């Protein structure tokens, strides 16, 4: 088996992108985050919260002949933004791009943090980190991913992020025409649950590679590109007026500037971010002052590769036994 969807930028930003998903019978279709760096398939629902959602499009498992509530099963799901959600548990069939899981724990929200409520695009979550993190009790529920691995031609999902245009994600498969030169791959640590790796450095402009170990997770999940913060401040050096705003919340800088790229190493590789992608625009609405797409790890206790970066590339996700990813241009 194999699955392909197209998916989409919420916003001009590229601040997040949905994929559509099917639940349920007949079909629901739901505009989902698909999250490598979380576990849980969570959805607006008939059981929300009614003052908490605002436009999204909910799933209904009284409407759904396959739903079966998943008895006791309750779940409660923290991100690292501050964000939240929580609630109870069905099976239901989902489908992805033409492929199709029976059984999916699909984790109903009851509560859900202002961030959501907000953003009315999205109208939940698709986790694609290791199932260890789903949180699900008192038994813990397989991803998507983990469920139909057994299926797929290959144990691989792939995330071809556009900038400021759709993009892929493929399940079982890779599409050789999807990318340029060839993909190198890295190990994974499974330790904490994610998509773990060692990148090998980095260069800022046309710079000098800088070869030193940064471990980071691949983060599908979350915008912008965060990594320690000697290599953020080497970045933000290049660009006049740059500055770290405590009342902002990171990294700024004049919208009139020109933002150098940044190459990240992958084993022996490059990966390339051009400058336009670290441009998140003004700060407020008419604003001159730009908010920086990378940003200091400090204080979040992990480096992110989130869309930023892998938006750049080709990701393989590798869920063989031995986990790996891969990178390519493209
Ligand atoms: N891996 C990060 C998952 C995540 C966490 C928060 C959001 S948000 O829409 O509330 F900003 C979206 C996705």
């Amino acid at each position: 088996s194999t699955g392909s969807a197209t998916t989409t930028p919420i916003d001009s930003l590229d601040d997040a992108y949905i994929t559509p998903v099917q639940i349920g019978t007949p079909a629901q279709t739901l505009n989902l985050d698909f999250d490598t760096g979380s576990s849980d398939l969570w959805v607006f629902s008939s059981e929300t919260t009614a003052s908490e959602v605002d436009g999204q499009t909910i799933y209904t498992p009284s409407k759904s002949t396959t739903a079966k509530l998943l008895s006791g099963a309750t779940w409660s799901i923290s991100y690292g933004d501050g964000s939240s959600s929580s609630g109870d548990v069905y099976t239901d069939t989902v489908s992805v791009g033409g492929l199709t899981v029976t059984g999916q724990a699909v984790e109903s929200a009851k509560k859900v943090s202002s961030s959501f409520t907000e953003d009315s695009t999205i109208d939940g979550l698709l986790g694609l980190a290791f199932s260890t993190l789903n949180t699900v009790s008192p038994t813990q529920q397989k991803t998507f991913f983990d469920n139909a691995k057994a299926s797929l031609d290959s144990p691989v999902f792939t995330a071809d992020l556009g900038y400021h245009a759709p993009g892929t994600y493929n399940f079982g498969f890779i599409d050789t025409t999807a990318y340029t030169g060839s993909i190198t791959y890295t190990a994974v640590s499974t330790k904490q649950g994610f998509w773990e790796w060692t990148s090998t450095g980095y260069a800022v402009g046309s710079g000098t590679f800088k070869s030193t170990s940064i471990d980071g997770i691949a983060d599908t999940g979350t915008t912008l590109l965060y990594l320690p913060a000697t290599v953020v401040s080497a970045y933000w050096a290049q660009v006049s007026g740059a500055k770290s705003s405590s009342s902002v919340g990171g990294y700024v800088f004049p919208c009139s500037a020109t933002l150098p790229s940044f190459t990240f190493g992958v084993g022996s590789a490059r990966i390339v971010i051009p400058g336009d992608y670290i441009d998140f625009g003004p700060i407020s609405t008419g604003s001159s002052s730009c908010f920086g797409g990378i940003q200091s790890s400090a204080g979040i206790g992990i480096n992110i590769f989130g869309d930023v970066a892998l938006k750049a590339a080709f990701v393989v996700f590798n869920g063989a036994t031995t986990p790996t990813l891969g990178f390519a241009s493209k």
